[PDB]
């Protein structure tokens, strides 16, 4: 049905491509893109998730 979530099994990394695709997590603040969100779910340890693609 209907979700959205990047998936962040992979991070967090030690680098990101500068590519801005901003991903605005449940916070309400943005994440530069699949890079600084999925960094800011992984620290999160789970509970941050992904209220819209794009920016805020």
């Amino acid at each position: 049905l209907a979700a959205v979530s990047v998936d962040c099994s992979e991070y967090p990394k030690p680098a990101c491509t500068l590519e801005y695709r901003p991903l605005c997590g449940s916070d309400n603040k943005t994440y530069g893109n699949k890079c600084n969100f999925c960094n800011a779910v992984v620290e999160s340890n789970g509970t941050l998730t992904l209220s819209h693609f794009g920016k805020c």
